[PDB]
DNA sequence: CTTAAATATTAGGTTTTAATAACATCTAGT
DNA sequence: ACTAGATGTTATTAAAACCTAATATTTAAG
């Protein structure tokens, strides 16, 4: 079978000689003659990942998945490239590819292929909340991991289900014994780490409060990538840690993740609905609602947008139509705070943190917050609800 | 020849009778076994309670003395020693507990390889030696096959996740415990469903249910005979009582500063008990320690003071207190006291400020309560305790 | 004090599993 | 294409976990 990427690339070259020597230099080859190899000899792999990534990334920008998704699933699974393809695939959150792999590598003969694949499906199950966290640590150690790659995942995958579920205290210790360092066979997995912990180490600082830190590590993650995962949220990251303090500059960020989200759905709508949400926050004109939906978040943007420029009658329309709707902790706390701003009413205004603090909510509590020190209460207290850390000497 | 059984020999001669009673105090139909034991170099029960009991029985005063002899002297491979195991790490006796883990590590025996071998790392993760991380992976590496260490390596983790104060994936872990499934080990099996009982009753003090958490202290007070989880069981619930009901909170730490009258550490955590207790509600104070220079104990000097008024006497303990170094669970208490001389609400706001950060949903409520009675919003201060 | 039945413990012999390295394949770049 | 270098497979050995047999020890009735 010939796979689409070398179908393509055989036809391009075809139209265009100049190409040969182009994707030599994007594929790191010193020149282009395994490149020969790879168009013409089935099985043809490249020592690093990186090689088809970034050829695919560049002359086929509009089709990576579809390439890449046809490419993986006719890899060797007893290979580097194929280890390669699984970190690949999980990194962009392509979660068919993910599986299929996972499981002929589970079985395969290699001791290399099935080490990852199997702490890859423990990091699927866990996250999947298939087992826990107690079952999957034992796992691996049950796995007696070898290779230097699984040993920096054991902690990233631990990591990954530490920040999901939300317990943040010991993840600063964690990710201190990762050491990218000694990985040495593969340079796509290590510098793909690398973004992860960028991501990760980004997100710590956010909920240590050092929000500074936090836009550094994830501009670190910016220019350590060119995956689209992993860039969106960056963005997101530093327009939330933006989000109450500077406006233009939360609103450019979020612009800039929603123009690289143009063509993928779920990435676009969550920039659509930051800017919703940021530009309510500021009591701005809000070209970002959404009249077409009836989802609990759409809805709540709109009698917010209506609060905000005193249509009363219009969000008490929007609220009545919430009434019967199924909400969950969180989404009652919006709803109490939405109440308390339409009748003025602080008794709404407590129950909207207290199920904030039920849904353990750091963040979008300032919303309650606020409208309470704008009547009258007592600030220093209101300050201590949003219990952020402080630095002490 | 174990002290034990020269004690025994010595007090049998003496009162011939005792015989038929260490039979049911061992649990046997008759009493031909302790004649084995006593005759016999080497002779061990079916079950540890057999001589833990007697023990108790005959010889509460030299209980550490006579069972670190027993122990110490076990054949490391034996049921007997297993068993000696937890009996040492369940009344902390870390001395009996850690020569037994290094003879038990390398001894030809299955089983008792496979305890000594959870044991460390339950004594090296909580000393700190390794990391959570680091030992559940262990534990997956043992491939434990009894039962008994099984529900162990559970236990484990969920006294790393109090000490810590995680605190959150107590609930789910603990429920995975499974005590009906040990057959072998019925000491092991009866220590470890007291050891349950203690570790729900914190669960359901950390998610305020405190009447469930008087209720799983009660139940572990009647599955046990072990001083340790008799001393904690009184003061967890005095404690759940603290702040509203004074009598029987009093009557739970007295309780167990009877039961503690040998022992120097259990005693004092029940003066210091009943000195803050009843520095919360105000009254005069017969358990103040005025020769102890510990911020704990002066921190009561100048608590007690402030209740009667004597601003300038607490003054003097809270300037001997400000050249002290304190951590963050301490500089909470001293804020308070401070507010509280000064009539000053920024010192309580910096006293919820560090009791939140030690994670003490506790004694912030000293703090909260001035301010209530100093006009603050109610409302706000309940939210406070969330 | 014996001792038989039940319960624990130790060992002998087996299968699985894992570590070593000798051999073979595949990659990058002349 | 073909060579050095880097990766993959396989043959050979250690080993370690794993049962089934035998041996010891415990309880409680003689």
């Amino acid at each position: 079978m010939m796979e689409l990427i070398r179908i393509a690339m055989k036809k391009d070259l075809e139209n265009d000689n100049s190409l040969m020597n182009k994707w030599a230099t994007v594929a790191g080859l010193k020149n282009p003659n395994p490149l020969y190899d790879f168009l013409n000899h089935d099985g043809k792999t490249f020592n690093e990942f990186s090689s088809i990534v970034n050829i695919v990334k560049s002359q086929y920008p509009d089709r990576e998945y579809e390439l890449m998704k046809d490419y993986c699933l006719n890899l060797d699974v007893k290979t580097k490239a194929a280890r390669s393809a699984l970190e690949y695939a999980d990194a962009n959150m392509f979660f068919e590819i993910e599986d299929v792999l996972i499981d002929s590598m589970i079985s395969c003969s290699n001791m290399k292929s099935k080490e990852y694949g199997k702490v890859y499906k423990i990091h699927r199950e866990l996250s999947n909340s298939v087992i826990t966290e107690f079952e999957a640590v034992k796992r691996l150690g049950k796995l007696n991991i070898k290779t230097p790659e699984m040993n920096s995942f054991s902690r990233l995958l631990l990591l990954y289900h530490y920040l999901s579920t939300g317990n943040f205290s010991p993840m600063a210790q964690l990710i201190k014994q990762i050491d990218l360092s000694e990985i040495s066979e593969n340079m796509y997995i290590r510098n793909t780490y690398q973004t992860r912990v960028h991501v990760l180490m980004s997100n710590i600082k956010l909920n240590e409060n050092s929000l500074e830190e936090c836009r550094e590590y994830s501009k670190k993650a910016l220019e350590s990538t060119n995956i689209l995962r992993f860039q969106v949220f960056s963005y997101l990251t530093i327009g939330n840690s933006l989000l109450f303090s500077n406006y233009e500059l939360a609103q450019e960020n979020f612009l800039k993740g929603l123009s690289i989200s143009v063509q993928n759905e779920n990435y676009n709508m969550i920039f659509q609905q930051a800017l919703c949400f940021l530009n309510n926050v500021w009591r701005k004109e809000n070209k970002w609602i959404n009249f077409e939906s009836d989802s609990i978040m759409d809805l709540q943007e709109q009698a917010h947008c209506f609060i905000n420029f005193n249509e009363n009658s219009k969000a008490k329309e929007v609220l009545d139509k919430l009434d019967l709707l199924v909400h969950n902790d969180n989404e009652l706390a919006m709803h109490y705070y939405l109440k308390g701003r339409l009748e003025q009413n602080k008794a709404c205004f407590y129950s909207s943190i207290e199920y904030f603090k039920k849904s353990n909510d750091k963040f979008l509590i300032r919303l309650p917050l606020l409208e309470l020190q704008k009547m009258g209460e007592n600030q220093k207290l209101l300050e201590l609800l949003l219990l952020l850390e402080h630095h002490h000497h």
